């Protein structure tokens, strides 16, 4: 019975490993597997992208196409950043990996995963976290280490931690500061390691070790702020940078659309039937009848006092800064081994392999993966 546990470093890039020395990251590469260049998904957030981790769909099938949404058919909203994360209605649209691991007679436990403390079809993992950033990551590796052991154990697992995004954010990925941040992130992989081979998991579990997203560089001298084309009364803005969301009140959308078309030439205004395909983003009545996106280190702002971040993420997700790291080690997994590329779409086609589970309708495919594995 393989076992797998699934790690989120939140807005790990995938070049950080080579910010400064990294070697508990180096230590699984030498043992391990290594993907150099991850397309994740658009948008390139926390919500949309660890769904599609669990689920193996884009963003606009499984439903959650940002940390910020309004639903016009439930009239509903959904918002991170008040926590405002629980109706269950925003995720249900698909099913996650740990449901069918539990529908086959298996048991999961997730520590701070996003949506892993929602309840998605009457379901949650077996043993979770009610979701609380300040929980160290020392207590979070206790507990899934403890699920891991259990009278009744799981066999797969979920843990995230908010680094680097959050110091990312603050600073910038170009700051000098970084390099702590990734140090330590190095340095709580290491303890996780440690106390994998002190519970005698370390050569039994697959620990696979990823990220949502990137981050790049913002700058004051590369702002651009709505106000000076839109009427603020005209349209309501559900999601604000870099991927603006516009929902334009009733009779306003062609005012808002040829202000804002052309206006900036670092910001491209899409109607919703025109969002490019490639990004898998627009059949969905949660994305908005104007996605505005600012090209990369680009901001939007609604006016002179919205948020600024010195470190963003969200843009294209065929720009590489966007691109998380993907590292794994296990019984399953080869040893020193790099690959060139993959999808994030195929990471829930590898766990359904793994965990040897019926996978769900999704968009990777696990023949793209399979060199992964020993
Ligand atoms: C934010 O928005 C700005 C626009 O305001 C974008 O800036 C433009 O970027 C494009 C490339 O993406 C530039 O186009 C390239 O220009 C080169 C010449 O650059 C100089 O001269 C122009 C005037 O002609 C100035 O505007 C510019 O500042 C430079 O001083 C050409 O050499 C390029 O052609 C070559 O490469 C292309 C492929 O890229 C080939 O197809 C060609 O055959 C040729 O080999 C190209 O034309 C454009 O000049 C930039 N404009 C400005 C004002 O700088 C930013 O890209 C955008 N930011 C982000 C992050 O997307
Ligand atoms: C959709 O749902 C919202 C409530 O949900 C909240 O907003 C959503 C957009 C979404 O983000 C949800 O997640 C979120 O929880 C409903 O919002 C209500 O809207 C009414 C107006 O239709 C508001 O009442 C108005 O408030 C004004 C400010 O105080 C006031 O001036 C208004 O008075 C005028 O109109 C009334 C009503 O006819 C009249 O009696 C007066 O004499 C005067 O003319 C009016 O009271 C509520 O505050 C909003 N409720 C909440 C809980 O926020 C929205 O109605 C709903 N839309 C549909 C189509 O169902
Ligand atoms: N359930 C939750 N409630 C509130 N914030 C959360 C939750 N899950 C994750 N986060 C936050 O989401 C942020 C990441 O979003 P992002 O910037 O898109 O990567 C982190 O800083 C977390 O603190
Ligand atoms: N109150 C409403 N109920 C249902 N549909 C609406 C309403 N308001 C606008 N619409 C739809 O939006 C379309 C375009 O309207 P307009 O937004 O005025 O360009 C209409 O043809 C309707 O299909
Ligand atoms: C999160 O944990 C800290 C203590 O570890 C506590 O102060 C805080 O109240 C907790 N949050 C919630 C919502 O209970
Ligand atoms: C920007 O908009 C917010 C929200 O409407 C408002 O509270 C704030 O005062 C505005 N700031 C400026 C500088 O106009
Ligand atoms: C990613 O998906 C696209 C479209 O399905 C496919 O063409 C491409 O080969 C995939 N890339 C990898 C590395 O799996
Ligand atoms: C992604 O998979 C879903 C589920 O089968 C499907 O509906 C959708 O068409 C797929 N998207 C693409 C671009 O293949
Ligand atoms: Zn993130
Ligand atoms: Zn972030
Ligand atoms: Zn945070």
């Amino acid at each position: 019975e393989q076992k797998v546990l699934v790690v989120s470093f939140d807005g790990f890039r995938w070049d950080y490993l080579y910010k400064v020395p990294t070697p508990h990251f180096h230590y699984i590469m030498k043992n391990g597997v290594h993907v150099n260049q991850v397309t994740n998904v658009f948008i390139t957030k926390a919500y949309p992208n660890h769904y599609t981790l669990v689920t193996g769909l884009f963003a606009e099938n499984h439903g959650i196409v940002a940390n910020d949404m309004f639903d016009p058919i439930l009239n509903k909203s959904f918002s991170l950043e008040h926590m405002d994360i629980y109706d269950s209605k925003f995720w249900e649209e698909a099913t996650p990996i740990w449901i069918t691991n539990q529908r086959a007679g298996h048991a999961s436990g997730a520590a701070m995963w996003p949506g892993a403390d929602v309840k998605i079809h009457d379901s949650f993992p077996t043993y979770y976290l009610p979701y609380n950033e300040s929980v160290s990551f020392e207590d979070r590796v206790a507990k899934i280490i403890e699920w891991f052991t259990a009278k009744d154990p799981i066999n797969l697992g979920f843990l995230y931690w908010e680094e680097p995004d959050d110091t990312g954010h603050d600073v910038g990925p170009d700051s000098p500061l970084m390099g702590s941040v990734i140090s330590d992130v190095d340095h709580k992989l290491g303890y996780l390691i440690k106390m994998l081979k002190r519970a005698k998991l370390w050569n039994n579990v697959n620990l696979i070790v990823t990220s949502d997203h990137g981050m790049t560089q913002c700058s004051k001298q590369r702002v651009i702020e709505l106000d000076r084309y839109l009427d603020k009364e005209h349209y309501t803005l559900i999601d604000h940078s870099p991927v603006a969301a516009i929902l334009p009140k009733e009779g306003k959308f062609d005012e808002v659309y040829d202000a804002l078309a052309g206006a900036h030439p670092n910001l491209t205004v899409y109607k919703k039937e025109e969002i490019p395909e490639r990004w898998h983003y627009k059949h969905n009545d949660r994305v908005q009848p104007i996605v505005a996106v600012a090209d990369e280190g680009w901001y939007i702002l609604q006016n002179k006092s919205d948020d600024f971040l010195l470190g963003n993420h969200g843009y294209d997700n065929a720009l590489a800064e966007m691109h998380p790291i993907f590292l794994a080690h296990g019984p399953a997994f080869r040893k020193n081994f790099t690959k060139e590329a993959m999808n994030s779409t195929d990471l829930y086609s590898l766990l359904c392999h793994l965990l040897n589970l019926t996978a769900l309708p999704h968009n990777g495919s696990f023949w793209n993966v399979q060199d992964l594995l020993s």
